[PDB]
């Protein structure tokens, strides 16, 4: 009953066939009127980018383009797949309003395809792999589609596979549907209908060169066979990670690893749609070559693109090396770094994964970054309670000739700061009146530094909060069954003081 | 020394007085060009959205049209901002390559200024308040601009205020400009020639109504001019947030809170660019309605936008009450919500902060909502030790009808569950063999459950991982203090027996 | 003076028993604690070296409290002075105690005192500085 989505293809197109002999309808690219009727209609055209910074680092003779493929409606280039088709389906009668549309998706398709049903009111469930960020889930609770998980590590075949799941799904409910991103000829067919368009149209069609990432099958697919049919010249490449068996020929699939750190790309199967002769040399890309050049991609050039464009550019600093002058490298930036803000933009992840090394993080700050914070300026002779009044705080601070205090408990629990400037601020504002208590204008965010820590985590802290309160604790024995643990700060540090303190050691 | 951002404007420009008089280079928007030379031309023109079902549901006559300003390079409304001041700063001639950038900022303007500065080269220096989320920090850091946080509630006066920080720094740095976008007056200018334009072509400067939200001054000045100047009909309208000081006049300003959950909107002060005789009439929004309508907007048109789009259309769904048919509404939506996607996005969040009650939340969810899991059949009638061979178990299970088993160690930890179906896969693909133990195809990951919690908490267990492994454990005790623990797989449910127990039950 | 090594994480009272001195300091993997009452007034310093010692020649026993054993002359010092205030200190008594105090205000008149023990620097710890430093 279950039908296999890797099963051999039954398309018969060929290259030099002219499209009169296409069974499927084309969709013409008009341009969207001067107001969108609504969202959806906010997909197409998307700019060609030109990157300097990386082309010319890594030795590239060839003019380097980016398709910025993330200004979509959604956030992806997932978003054509969608859109394409849910209309294919509703032409085709095949679907009706009110209906449940169930799609496995690898990640960004089940973000279009959440928001088109909500959009049409289509009852939506996506199946997901667990693997995908919870940054794809919290975008779908928002648009209220279902969302169901699956395994990471199970066989495409097994049951318990990302496509067995939806498939029974679409059983147990009566009115549902699968769209079947993997199989129908409409993922393939958007892209050979705008994407290649778009391109051929900026470009000029005199393109020497394409790069482009798989996993669906339809990015490539569907942009190779126009580039071929009106571009024969251009050198299509592909990619995939080291760990997927969609790469040809099988040498440079011979690795173990049966999960790895990229979302979206690399599959355990060859799906259907997957044009393959299209392609003409498959390269490979590994967790932290794509990581380490999507984050200097974000640094060096401002195009906010997520993790699979670092592959996807890390394949193209090396099969473009061969080429000269005046010729056009193209390639295909998948998806909006929105997916992956607690993944790889976060150093805390990056390193836990190893994916960076400390001497990586060290070797590009400047000399001061090891020195100890107890190497700087800092002291704090006079201490307040929290029941004073702002009065007399006003005068205790300026006869002793400080601008700003610690507030202490009676004990040591140390519950904030006060600074002169805003207390005398907030009297003039009426805000407060002399008489009334600092409870009112007391800081209450700050962060504990103990003297150790070098000033790399000084400036890691002040990235949070202005006050990095300098304190020391101790614990005081009585017999061993009696304890008091204590503190007391030790002056405060401030960006303001670490820049000054640098200044001076400068000069 | 130091100049204050609330000094009365300069300003002498009046409704009526010709173009000519402006001392203030236009520049004036042309085709963009086929190819991108780089990000920073992806700014300007985006798409006008007419919204159905928000405008319908609250009795909106009139039509209700945004202006998704989102859709810009940061994604924000503050990267016209950005631009324009960083040009304009060129063309003056008092910025040259290499200089620090010291700019305070409410989030957005921090993350546009950060862009085109990495793309320029230029060292910039971001200060902002502490209570903006963490999510533009992440973004901040990896475009490797310094950051400085300030006080939240600290007085825009006070030495500690962002702005005082601000000025400190450029101040000290050498090389450093403060391109201050509180009294720039290309603040307002790049919407009055950008902004005002597009809306104006769009939409045929026939529109009898806007909104924008306040804070900059610049959103709602620089569109008001051009459209009084050019569409002197349309009806412009202001908004701010609860606690803060803008809006007009005072007898709306009589609350005492001194700090607001909306990222970006209002402040203590009056900025120099801030036209306020420009607006016709004055609302206030506060957190609640600002959140709720944000999430309305998602789940309901797909208009992916954060915050500050809350409020903007919370006050169109009032304001516009009075309008009739055949007349336009206009809004402005700041921001895209990739910042704010562990803010109220999050569930957690916004039951923590108490905007969502919980009964708000369980009213419309489907009638099934409150049974407990205990209602389902579940049962686990054989378990499997980590230690057996994958040739034992699939004879194992397979004999008895069953198709998964728990694995539990000698002990009673869990340790994970294995389906048949998957087993008899890897068998097949060769990846392992009869003789090879189980630990090769043991599910790595799961939930636990108790039989208390109802379907609700499943379902939403469910999000994350596959497996829910309803458990139960006990606490033993020898004598007193010699306690001990044990804990024992019950029965394990799946998105496909919760749904298939729904349907059975309805049916 | 505050370019040293200088730490202090725990205290002792001087009503602890010597017992309770020798394993606490072993089982924190240190040999050396200020000894301060409960005001925080400073009284002495103890060394485990030295109390072994005593336990060994009977002078005092393992119930008996450090009251006879503390050391009871020192010097203060403050983080900012220089090392040659501190060389010039150490002629004369063996421990340098640094330490930082506060005044702590309630409402102006109504004014205290604190103090703490930052650190300990002894003629040992200065020498294997200079010769850490300049190798
Ligand atoms: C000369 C132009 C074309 C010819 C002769 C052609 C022929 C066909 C035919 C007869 C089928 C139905 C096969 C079946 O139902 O078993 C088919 C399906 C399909 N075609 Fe085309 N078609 C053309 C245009 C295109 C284009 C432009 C694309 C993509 C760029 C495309 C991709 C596909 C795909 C993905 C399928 C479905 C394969 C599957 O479901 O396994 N076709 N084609
Ligand atoms: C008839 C057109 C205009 C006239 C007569 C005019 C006149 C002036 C003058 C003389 C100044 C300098 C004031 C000073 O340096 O103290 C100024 C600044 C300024 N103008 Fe214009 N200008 C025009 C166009 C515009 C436009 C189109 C905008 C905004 C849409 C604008 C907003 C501003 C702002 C914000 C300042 C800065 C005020 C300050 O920094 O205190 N002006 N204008």
């Amino acid at each position: 009953l279950w039908i296999r989505p890797d099963a051999p293809s039954r398309c018969t197109w060929q290259l030099g066939r002219p499209a009169s002999e296409s069974p499927h309808h084309h969709t013409a690219p008009a341009k969207s009127p001067k107001i969108l009727p609504d969202i959806l209609k906010k997909i197409g055209d998307t700019p060609m980018v030109r990157i300097n910074k990386i082309g010319k680092k890594f030795g590239l003779k060839c003019e380097l383009l980016a398709k910025c493929e993330f200004f979509n409606a959604g956030g992806s280039v997932k978003d054509r797949i969608s859109l394409r088709m849910i209309e294919d389906a509703e032409r085709d009668g095949t679907l009706k309003p009110g209906d449940t549309i169930i799609e496995p998706t690898s990640g960004n398709t089940g973000i279009g395809l959440a928001l088109a049903a909500a959009v049409r009111g289509y009852r939506c469930i996506i199946v997901m792999p667990e693997k995908m960020s919870s940054e794809k889930v919290d975008v779908l609770r928002a648009l209220g589609a279902e969302i169901v998980r699956t395994p990471t590590n199970a066989r495409f075949d097994s049951p318990e596979s990302h496509v067995g799941v939806a498939w029974r799904l679409k059983n147990e409910i009566p009115n549902s549907h699968i769209l079947d991103q993997y199989r129908n000829a409409s993922n393939p067919l958007a892209h050979y209908d705008t994407t290649a368009d778009e391109i051929l149209q900026q470009c000029d069609g005199k393109l020497d060169m394409l790069v482009a990432s798989v996993g669906t099958g339809g990015t490539i697919t569907g942009i190779a066979r126009k580039l071929k049919e009106k571009c024969p010249g251009c050198r299509i490449i592909g990619v995939d990670p080291e760990g997927s068996i969609l790469a040809e020929p099988e040498e440079l699939n011979q690795t173990e690893q049966t999960t790895y750190e990229v979302e979206g790309i690399g599959y355990d199967f060859i799906p259907t749609v997957l044009d393959r002769t299209v392609v003409d040399k498959w390269f490979k890309s590994n967790d932290e070559e794509a990581f380490t050049f999507a984050r200097m991609l974000i640094a060096q050039e401002g195009l906010l693109c997520g993790g699979s464009a670092g592959s996807t550019v890390a394949v193209a600093v090396k099969a473009a090396q061969e080429l000269q002058e005046g010729q056009r490298c193209v390639v295909i930036l998948p998806d909006s770094v929105r997916n992956y803000m607690t993944k790889f933009l976060s150093d805390r992840w990056m390193l836990q994964k190893g994916f960076l090394k400390e001497e990586d993080l060290t070797e590009k700050k400047p000399w001061w970054w090891h020195l100890r914070v107890q190497e700087l300026g800092l002291s704090a002779p006079l201490t307040v309670l929290p029941t004073i009044t702002c009065g007399h705080t006003i005068e205790i601070l300026r006869e002793k000739g400080f601008d700003q205090a610690p507030v202490v408990d009676e004990a040591g629990v140390i519950l904030g700061m006060v600074t002169l400037g805003n207390m005398l601020s907030s009297l003039l504002a009426g805000k407060v009146q002399p008489s009334d208590q600092v409870g009112k204008v007391i800081y209450k965010q700050f962060k504990q530094i103990r003297l150790t820590d070098t000033l790399g985590r000084l400036s890691h802290i002040l990235e949070m909060d202005h006050f990095a309160l300098v304190v020391h604790e101790q614990i005081q024995y009585h017999s061993t069954g009696k304890s008091s643990q204590r503190q007391m700060v030790f002056g405060v540090v401030t960006a303001i003081d670490l820049l000054n303190f640098v200044a001076a050691q400068e000069r």
